[PDB]
């Protein structure tokens, strides 16, 4: 078992340790061959093919790139070859949690089947990465290499999901408090995951990435900031700092919430509801699970990727057949028509647990003018649609510490007033889109007048007229 | 209703046709999403998660590119409307063809599982675009934007897979014989398929393209070679000509043919092949078909994609289970060793029918060293690939006319011998691979010393390692040392 | 005397007309060759050696792209063959009059030696182009190809310069308006200048920028806008508008102001001033021109490149001493050392007549601590910097019209609010950075305290490092803290 | 301490303080005004790059591949002063350039000093050695624990190699493998190629195709024949031939380009007439001309491609034929091409013939009505050598292999056992002739003593030499 050499188009050629081998090579990991990165996002940016696999791997390196970098400009920190495996074991595995087409699995598909449960990927990594370690022998092999199983599974879990409810974490003690700030910052947003997505979605979707991760490693240091070690960015540096969250935004509004993608991902989404009684998936002591029971079982989770949608798509029962009809429905572009778009007035935010309650809404509201067409509830789609810079309200800038040429172990803070006025005086906002599964004409003239009622009702923005 | 604008990678902004959208949106065409251009090189370029579907998308895109080039130079080639779209629908649609995992399918698969039948990717294409066409009412389509559907559809299969039986061409008369060297290149292999791949490709796995496609088309004219119309390039760009088939020998090197990349698909192969008498796939009229005979009714062939290794992996009835323990042992990386690489010395040539003859021979050698274990013929893998310049023994620049620019339309041969010393002076080539099924450290080393006796005793090349894999076999040759 | 091929970095290969040609090989054209695109960036970000030549090239065919999409998609607007090349000219020729080091020529150097002149490039661009067309014969070669060279030669520099006098401009009537919108675009600031200088510089200077001019071609239509033909884009296009913006600041904070790029353009500025009484230029009838006078004369400005540094770097003549001294500083990188930046609170813009009161200010600040070392206001730089999207304190994007899939002559305005919350809430502000050139450790205490103090009795923002720089100091300051 | 500089090649790269001391001199900021690919400009716009950018890559490349050996191997006792020496070395090769790179060793040089045997090796170690002496920076080698003494002569070697049994004072032989980083004279594996071969293909316009970090990734130190040499891992072999086929392509395209070269030749003709005239002050207020200034390094510091300017924008009487040549070129009134050849065989013209070549095409008898006559002096001969770095020989044969079964067991591997789509032969000549005259009567007759003079030596045929000379091809039977 000796270094493994792979070669990525981003990353170029990364080193991969024995143990890390080990952990890539079990069904657990390599299920993420099988899962698109942007999931309907596919269907509009034909570059975007992608799996979160190779993504994993972009993300273990970097964790890697970041941690070796502190230790070799501050052998102060004491930084361990130890530490250092399990800082990239946590950035390998933080994606392990992720269902059928990603996003749409955690931010659509559950909600809808299961809304009494309270499931996020990050969860499902670490379930997941428990399954994989428990079912592949991984333990004695940490032993080998001389990593602490007790310790140091409990380091990587809180890597992926935070505190698992002072200094709140027990896998590491204080004086490696910047260890936790790598693979998922929960402080402010700003992690290696963020970083290979962001150049590796830009070279699939065709849009060039304009931040510099490398750049960001070089002037990272580590300070203390009331009594904790932290992870400071140079003061200079607070403009791409700034610039590192428009570019999230901006790839939010250009590929993740293409209005087309996310139609298409609300389509499939749909599809496996109604599949969802019909395909079966074996787990643990062959018990049998659906779709939306899958994530209660690891052995069932292991084996449900996309493949369930080229399941349904080929499905001959008759049981199947409005399941596998919106797919093919999705191929030939017959797709559920945009309406239109607005925004909440202010500070307003639409929280989760009201989104199944505004398809009713629109169908109740009594519009300008008499219709010859009646749409129920059941006939509109309204999506709801968080644009924000990682942080609900709050400027992630002020929760970044930085230090200065001078005095390069003082960290400092930087308020917006001293950056630019040239930056947003608002960090997040929300759009809400309707769609009309009817498709004709008069369903969507008469939609459209169901929408811009409801909008006044609501005091949200006058839709644009856009088109007609 | 209108024409699209769809942004690709390499390509960037591309515009598709109303006509060409009305093709992408079928289950036909769609059917190339689920499908990996590089098949089991994804397994060894994790950057290779590219399907045939946007390769075609580029394919139709470049064809559209040389033939609207052509015409805004040579106007007096008298290219239509129609003829552009044609081009650029046999471009698009000439990938239709490709099964699970694309060449492991008709390279190594259908081979093994049907040896009687004579099935290539390019016959699958033009099945394929003619189900594609009678299944989603794409004639009157095609009679909307000016096609003459029966004509048409005929110099489109033309383009996929050549003269459909003197001008033996019946979709285009001879004045337009520069039309059929745009999509497929008979004559000598120059064509916009190979420009898509090696720049999609090397985007994709992580190495750099060096043949430049929009320099090729700036350059290129139609002019008359010995009374027929032909797409020349000009004498300058010799070289660079060279230099296109020496980056797809490299991409096959480097790439296509990775001897781990290789060995997966073979146990993928394998798998299918294990699977072949258990997965139905649902046809015309209800009839049911095999994973192998699904390439004779387009609508079950519709349904065959890379999902069937899925299928495979996350089955559980028992009938299965050999195969899906193959995909398994993938998934582990148990994978089957590589014992060495080889090749003939001199122009004797490997043939298709001698491949299941090798392991026996192999195993058959008699090392002179010291072994505790013997393997059998069935615990060898001989896995032999032909690297050509892709007209088998010729050299396709004899098959390619330049011009001057002093005569832009007058049509000149150059010779090997005027463009260079450093050139190649043979055109094609054999590499033998063996693998080993049994992995333990024992088994390996033998599996070596029976391997490069076998080499000694074929008179093959001496393996780059030879010296270290077989210390006490490699001094008995005198031709090695 | 055909059509020439040029390889470029950036846009491939692209295609000059042979009126492009006789315009390009001239010694008031290739003069460009030897003024570097960002002057001293370049002793920052040392992939940045390109010059003014070749993005002269990019900014003439990306002219030619736009035009020629704009007249292929809208054949009722008339652009004729005629209209494409006296855009293409302007392109290439709009570059013309920049002087040695580019910006730091009409930014800092001539408003220092010629504080009476009303000096731009453009006005230097015409000056060139008018001494480029009569030195060298283009009239006649102009005719050869269709042009009318009375009408041209005043339509190709209304484009460079703006009207040079109801429709104000000459060389075209109101019908053909929006050419006046691709050369230099002063009613919005899209034009292709930026587009070409966006994607050369990054390329060269080591940082990527997520513009994509060619989506906005493929989106870009002529359309009716209160009885004007203007272009518009479509509508879903509104934010990737913002995001143009967004880039040039980018760009601009990250490389074209860098606080030593642009200490070292000051210090080649005090060079220039020192060298500007004994440097002699020759000009028309043997005529002798200083530095500073040489854009009097455009023989002479022909003459006056880049070159200067090095003359100025390598001459004996003991007149040049002090020039020659500065310049040695630099190449040993004794360079004056930042102090710290701050910004103006408030719609307090520092105007330029106030610039030369700004040292003296910081120098009699009162700090309130121990200062053994006495600073001047010689030993001061204050460097004003105006940042803003390109229409002082106007959004641009009001300025645009865009237009919808289904009515594209129906062009409209979108406001900030209907495009999102996140965007600026102002598009002017200005930065003010200082230097210190006494540089040790003690002159650099000294300089923080009189600095940090300054920004607090101006009530300006506190500096990043304020509290590092000037512990003593920030608590007085109830803002501050 | 560290500076970084973000350089679009390589990144952002760290720079050790004794380097920037180093970079921070009028000797070292002198590349900034030298252009890598000199007359290449003229033809490919986007190549405006200089050799201080070059410079500073080679350095960072050398730095990179030392260190992934001291990683990997702890046994070779590399120690963090080999590093920087051998950074300094990287940093500092490039040092002797003359102004315009190649035109000035490869041509001018030649014709200005016919009795002097210069190269840019030789000129960078005088430069280096005026740069360390010049600007105090011995004292700074030893605060970073350098030992000026043997590392100034251990940087100087790395550069020019052995300055007179292990040929090296430097360091001893166990540190063998050192020597094969910055200048690789056993094989032309060294990381100046692998830089200019990224950084000329992103000005260019070209892409590269090598991959040097995948070759830094797989490189190991073995026992070669009783000394410690850099070995290349087996199945790596092919990406070798690549490499080397990767700069045949780069020279074929760019670095001899027919207008390229010819540009480079009509700047050093402009050179030989202002030699007598431009003069470079250098020590002691002593005057050099542009070709005596590489015996005085203060004047040499001084020399760059400013002197093309200097001509050009000259009002001297004495520099009006130089400039006259400079100001041809702006027009681009060029010398024209004729056509191109290439000796039968292993035939090679040697340097010394290369001035008597215009009088044999001229002396040709074509056989054809000509009312025009040339001499001589109409015709440019330009002999070009493309080669894979060793004159006739494989330097795959001079590179020692590793196998992942025995990593310290150095192999050969021969061609045959590599593949039969290799290249035959490693060397080979092409001859371009150039006529002065450009009317199309005195480049019709050019023609004809061009193809004539290829018949009379059993040269190449010419690619268009139908085109050009119909009623000249048909002698030859072997062209028809
Ligand atoms: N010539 C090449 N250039 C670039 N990438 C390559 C090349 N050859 C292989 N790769 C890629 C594929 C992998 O992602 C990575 C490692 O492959 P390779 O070195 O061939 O490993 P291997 O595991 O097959 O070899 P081995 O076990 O013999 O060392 O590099
Ligand atoms: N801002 C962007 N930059 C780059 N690519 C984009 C951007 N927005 C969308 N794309 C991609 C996705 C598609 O491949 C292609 C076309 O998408 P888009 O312009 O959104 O068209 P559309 O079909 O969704 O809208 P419409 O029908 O209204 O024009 O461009
Ligand atoms: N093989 C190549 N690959 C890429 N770029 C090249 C190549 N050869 C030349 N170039 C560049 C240099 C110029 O910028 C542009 C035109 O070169 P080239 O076609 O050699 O023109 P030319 O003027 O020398 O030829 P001619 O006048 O015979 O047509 O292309
Ligand atoms: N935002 C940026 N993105 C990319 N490159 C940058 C950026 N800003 C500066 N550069 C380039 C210019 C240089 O080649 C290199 C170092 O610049 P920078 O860090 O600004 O150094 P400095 O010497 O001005 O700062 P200091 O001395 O304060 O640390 O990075
Ligand atoms: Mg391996
Ligand atoms: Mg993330
Ligand atoms: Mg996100
Ligand atoms: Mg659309
Ligand atoms: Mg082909
Ligand atoms: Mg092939
Ligand atoms: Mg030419
Ligand atoms: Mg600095
Ligand atoms: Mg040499
Ligand atoms: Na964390
Ligand atoms: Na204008
Ligand atoms: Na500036
Ligand atoms: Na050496
Ligand atoms: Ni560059």
């Amino acid at each position: 078992d000796t270094m493994k050499v792979i070669n990525d188009p981003i990353h170029g050629h990364i080193e991969l340790h024995p143990l890390l081998v080990r952990i890539i090579d079990t069904p657990q990991f390599q299920r993420l061959r099988y899962i698109k990165q942007l999931g309907g996002g596919y269907y509009v940016f034909p570059g975007a093919s992608h799996n979160r696999f190779e993504h994993s791997l972009g993300v273990g390196y970097l964790a890697g790139c970041l941690v070796h970098a502190l230790g070799e400009k501050q052998p102060e920190l004491q930084i361990s070859e130890r530490d250092v495996l399990c800082v990239q074991i946590a950035g390998l595995c933080r994606n392990l949690g992720h269902g059928p087409f990603s996003h749409m699995f955690d931010g659509r598909f559950i909600p809808l089947a299961r809304p009494e449960v309270k499931w996020t990927h990050e969860q499902g990594s670490v379930m997941m990465f428990e399954h994989l370690i428990n079912s592949n022998g991984i333990k004695p092999v940490m032993e080998q290499y001389g990593l602490i199983p007790e310790e140091d599974i409990c380091f990587i879990k809180e890597q992926i999901v935070g505190p698992l409810e002072l200094w709140p974490y027990k896998g590491r003690p204080e004086n490696k408090s910047f260890l936790y700030e790598i693979v998922s910052n929960k402080r402010n947003g700003i992690d290696v995951d963020k970083w290979d997505y962001f150049a590796r979605d830009c070279h699939h979707l065709g849009i060039q990435n304009n931040f510099d991760y490398k750049r960001f490693i070089k002037f990272a240091r580590v300070c203390e900031v009331d009594n904790e070690l932290r992870i400071c960015a140079r003061d200079k540096e607070v403009g791409n700092l700034y610039d590192m969250f428009h570019t999230r935004n901006s790839l939010h509004r250009r590929a993740y919430q293409h209005k087309v993608g996310n139609i298409i991902d609300t389509m499939i989404t749909d599809a496996f509801l109604k599949a969802d009684d019909y395909i079966e998936i074996t787990g643990a002591g062959g018990k049998k699970y659906r779709i939306s029971t899958a994530i209660d079982d690891m052995e069932a989770y292991t084996k449900l990727t996309d493949n369930i949608f080229l399941e349904i798509l080929y499905s001959t029962d008759p049981k199947l057949k409005d399941a596998r009809e919106i797919l093919k429905q999705i191929e030939y572009r017959n797709l559920f028509k945009y309406v239109g778009e607005t925004q909440p007035t202010g500070q307003i935010k639409i929280k989760r647990e009201d989104y199944e309650s505004l398809p009713k809404e629109v169908a109740s509201a009594k519009p300008k003018v008499l219709l010859d067409v009646k749409l129920k509830a059941e006939d509109f789609i309204v999506d709801v649609i968080n644009m924000d810079y990682g942080m609900q309200e709050k400027n992630p800038i002020d929760h970044v510490s930085f230090y200065c040429k001078t005095a390069p172990n003082r960290a400092i803070r930087i308020t917006k007033n001293q950056v630019s006025q040239l930056l947003p005086e608002k960090f997040a906002e929300q759009l809400i889109r309707v769609y009309c599964k009817k498709v004709d004409r008069k369903s969507l003239y008469a939609a459209r007048q169901y929408f811009v009622q409801w909008c006044a009702d609501r005091n949200f923005t006058k839709p644009q007229d856009g088109d007609v």
